[PDB]
């Protein structure tokens, strides 16, 4: 689901979604360590999207990552611009669109939300 060269925080410092394995600690939505408890392989030649976010940052994930918006999840074909990710300042969209198919890969985390944080911006993705 994220690029593999997206960035993820991790109470060490900093993994990518490439290098992150299941047993790994990512952070949650309130940033304490949250157990990445499952994954894919990298998955090749699926629809990818550029996500780009107020805060300066932008994501490169395929069309059916999730994320958590103010309107509930929404996959990344359905998002658009003006959208917030959100927990319950929250960073907000400001722009979507296509890009050539990269390697992507998703995980999943344990707490309750199933949200952990990504990009240099550390914004909340659902797993
Ligand atoms: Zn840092
Ligand atoms: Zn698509
Ligand atoms: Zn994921």
């Amino acid at each position: 689901a994220l690029a593999l060269d997206t960035p993820l925080p991790t109470p060490s410092g900093w993994t990518t979604m490439g290098d992150v394995a299941v047993g790994d600690h990512l952070l949650g939505p309130d940033g304490e360590p949250t157990r990445v408890v499952a994954d894919t392989d990298v998955m090749l030649g699926r629809p990818c999207y550029v996500v780009e976010f107020s805060d300066g940052t932008a994501i490169v994930a395929d069309a059916q990552h999730q994320w958590p918006t103010e309107h509930g999840v929404r996959i990344t074909a359905n998002l658009r611009a003006g959208m917030h990710t959100v927990v319950s300042p929250a960073v907000q969209i400001t722009a979507v669109r296509r890009r050539p198919s990269v390697p992507v890969r998703c995980v999943e985390v344990d707490n309750p939300e199933h949200l952990y944080l990504a990009g240099p911006g550390m914004v909340p993705t659902h797993n």
